[PDB]
């Protein structure tokens, strides 16, 4: 009977919320990680499942070769004249004074139905929204990049109308919105509320000075007025609250004539060595999706229970329903494809990487580059969704060179990563290893190497998540544990100790074999576990 | 008259000497720049003619997204069985504990005629070497790399036998070689001379500790013994050596009868405010290739003249044959075709950024992306092949946003270039902008905006370099030029400035359109000139 927030767990960030008739969905940006875009299905704001990934393929979504945290950053899902619309981008710079990519368009009749081809839209900054204006007219926003040395990066939100008969941006290109002295203008998105504009903003960036700006105006290119109590959300003020990060939101109007908003935000692991005010956490979910209520005063909007959000909200006037979970606890591989909260990196799953048919009831892992590589990795995975959770996986892998190696990987970016993998030895054989490495800085702490007997078929292989530190533990029969004694820091995956300019995904488990002689040795998994605590 | 080093001026790394008959042949490795591997054409060592680029099309050669110095690495170029053989490779990473890349092969049957599709060889590690065994069996070497914590990453040379009949390497590789104490011990080639089967290698890695280092044994697989006066070319004892980094050596015989070594090296530029023993030099033009004459005495070839190398080198005994330039000095854009100096990052030269055709005379450029970008960009670019020079373009150019420039820019890599630019300014209209990159650090230092007329066609840009600086200057009429009044540092566009694990290129000139609006907005070049001034 109450939202409780984050409505999505783990890394599920920049919410976009529409509704279509009485259906309401959320659109979340997924960066590198493929297939690209995540849609969320609810019938009361309560309850979200995972419905759809539209971009399935390299005509829709080309990643090869994407830096970390580049590919699809803020997407945007609308519904009007019978059909959905995403606006999506491809981030190809994220570091220095450009941040080259650009903003497609994809349309649909269902939301996990085929998509069409991209149009191309424009390069000029991220955040693109599509505005259906009343009118039957069509705008793109967007926040303006400004490469300039002299100039701030955040110059502000542009406006342009978008033909959909030329399947194009038409006219002149207008900047309407400078921002405030928060700054880092960004998220437009535009709602025709009353007979006025409201231009919805995020400022502050993605870290803890995050908030969400509202303005209005009565012409659609201003000048807009900013709200009297502005921002609407944030958590900068707050930071022993729970919730943090809050913004780049997004507003829903319900078919019960109620408003909801729908915001980013992390839920810090704090120091304890430090103080909460100076060391504000780290954030191994990355950026959650949370909803807040809003309600109306002298035409302005306002989030009840203050501006840093709520963990408990006041569900909407709807019936309730929950759905059937979407992934196996331990899923053994039966299904025809790939379960849909597995996903990889930058490019899709396909022979190239490894099969779920060759070796019926195992997923199969040709042995490709390393887990530092941007271009081909075996590595299939899914997010972490609590902190406290536990992963395990049974590989049959017989490596015959050090350069092949395959196992467990709890993983950030392509420089953020521990792997316990097995591997072989030229004077020992198979053993298994531990590898860690922290901002490219690569170690492999053990300094006594666990040998495995040859005749062992599966070599079992489990990570125990609680909290601030992770472990892993391996078995060569199941029953019977053998925990190596190395507590890996669970905020070293997150996104506030990677270094870099993209830091915008999360934690990730999943399976992983590589071999870098060439030889694509093959790894079989029977199973993968993922089970919250 | 005698072989002048380098030979190959300019970014012109890892040759790989070869020859057919009396046509003698050299590779050298291209990195990000597109199309893959230049391949030089000689008839008496002395004077080589660019003659061909092999790797063309992406089914060959797919480098969208790699990092700088990433790509094609040191090749190998062998002619045996009536075609040429070509082994290269292409690395995606370039930084941290591994070096994911892959090797592949090549066929043709003549070096500018149509090459095959590659066929997979190992990832095992770089500078992939085909050898071609009298018994008529072929193998391929190449390093080990050991990504591995505690062990030193050239772990040693590997050699597997190579079928090909089933178009794959057989059997089991095994190390056949570790090195001597220089270690990064890597670019294996393998000769057989009578009888004796020699093993040469660079050790010491590519910066100012790079050598030679040639051993020998009497099987293919080993034991090999080191040089007694190992290593047989180095520099790294003789910092005012003209020539340094001087390794990663290839032998050939000629059809006279006489022993050759080609070898990558550096030509510093000297602070001559810092010790030459702290500081070695920074080399804008990067790694160059010369040539040594060889000798031997018990078995084991010596450098003519010292283990340092020569800047003159005895010649062999052959007829001279001199080549007209491969390129017009001032290039005016009158073929459908990019000259063959040209060259672009990572991508092919296709309507995505460019056109010949479109507007004849003149090279259009359509804006894409920034010169950050490792993917994307309308950018076309020649080497820097001397230390004093100046190139000039004329571009037609009329933005309407700020994001949208286009002009002449010197360039390493994404993070380290200089551009002179017509861009856009709303208060100003069209203005001429000065961008300063250093290792991503960004700056635009003109105070002055320089104001372009709206009556004005074309701006005419130019760079003028003079060793260890360089300046831009433009002009409205061809005939009046303003020099802009800051001196650029020749150095920070140098292997030895950079940062990061890919410092394998060289610095570039060329003609360039960004437009990150999206408009894809056209800018027609009018001519490119390249001018070096011999007189120094
Ligand atoms: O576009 C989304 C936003 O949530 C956010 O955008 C900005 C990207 O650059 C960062 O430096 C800013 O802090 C951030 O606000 O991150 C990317 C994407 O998730
Ligand atoms: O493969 C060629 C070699 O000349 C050289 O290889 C090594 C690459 O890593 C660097 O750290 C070493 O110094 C270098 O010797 O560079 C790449 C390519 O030119």
């Amino acid at each position: 009977m109450k939202i409780t927030n984050p409505v999505l767990k783990g890394f599920n960030p920049d919410p976009s919320i529409c509704r279509a008739g009485e259906d309401y969905y959320m659109a979340v940006s997924t960066f590198e990680w493929f297939p690209g875009v995540q849609i969320y299905h609810s019938k009361d704001l309560i309850h979200w499942r995972l419905a759809a990934r539209p971009l399935q393929k390299t005509s829709q979504l080309d990643m090869k070769g994407n830096p970390d945290s580049g590919g699809v950053w803020a997407p945007c899902l609308s519904y009007a004249d019978g059909q959905f619309w995403l606006i999506y981008s491809d981030i190809k710079v994220v570091d220095g004074p450009f941040k080259d990519g650009h903003n497609y368009l994809v349309t649909a009749d269902a939301v996990d139905g085929e998509w069409s081809d991209p149009v191309r839209l424009n390069s000029s900054g991220f955040d693109p929204s599509l505005f259906h204006d009343p009118s039957g007219k069509k705008y793109v926003l967007n926040m303006l990049w400004d490469h300039r040395e002299k100039h701030h990066s955040f110059a502000g939100i542009a406006l342009q109308e978008y033909s959909v008969s030329e399947k194009k941006l038409v006219g002149e290109r207008k900047v309407i919105f400078k921002g405030t002295p928060i700054k880092l203008t960004q998220a437009p998105h535009l709602y025709y509320i009353n007979d006025v504009y409201y231009l919805l903003t995020a400022e502050g960036g993605t870290r803890y000075e995050h908030a969400a700006t509202i303005a209005r105006s009565s012409r659609i290119d201003g000048p807009y007025e900013v709200h009297p109590d502005n921002p609407i959300l944030t958590a900068f003020h707050a930071p022993s609250h729970p919730l943090q990060k809050c913004g780049h939101a997004s507003i829903v109007q319900t078919h019960t004539n109620e408003w909801y908003l729908a915001h980013l935000t992390g839920r810090p692991i704090h120091s304890s060595k430090e103080s909460i005010f100076q060391q504000r956490g780290w954030c191994p979910l990355g950026r959650e999706t949370a909803i807040q209520k809003l309600e109306w005063k002298d035409g302005w909007p306002y989030v009840v229970g203050g501006k840093e959000g709520l963990l408990e909200v006041e569900a909407p006037a709807m019936s309730v329903k929950e759905f059937s979970p979407t992934y196996h606890i331990v899923d053994e591989f039966k299904d025809s494809s790939l379960n849909r909260h597995f996903q990889t990196l930058r490019i899709p799953f396909t022979d190239q990487i490894g099969s779920v048919t060759e070796n019926p009831h195992h997923l199969r892992l040709y042995g490709q580059e390393s887990l530092t590589s941007k271009f081909t990795q075996a590595f299939v995975a899914r997010r972490w969704q609590s902190f406290y959770f536990e992963a395990e996986t049974a590989v049959s892998f017989f490596p015959k060179n050090f350069q092949q190696a395959a196992g467990l990987v709890n993983y950030y970016n392509t420089e953020n990563w521990t792997a316990l993998q097995v591997t072989y030895d030229d004077a020992l054989g198979r053993i298994l290893e531990l590898s860690v490495c922290e901002n490219l800085a690569f170690s492999q702490p053990l300094i006594k190497k666990i040998i495995i007997p040859d005749e062992i078929p599966y070599v079992y292989l489990k990570v125990t998540v609680q909290r601030e530190t992770y472990t892993y533990s391996y078995s060569f029969d199941q029953q019977e544990w053998e925990k190596i004694d190395v507590p890996l820091e669970s905020t070293h995956l997150s996104d506030d100790f990677i270094r870099g300019g993209g830091f915008f995904t999360g934690a990730f488990v999943g399976m992983q074999c590589q071999d870098t002689s060439g030889e694509r040795l093959p790894a079989d998994f029977k199973y993968f576990r993922y089970e919250e605590t």
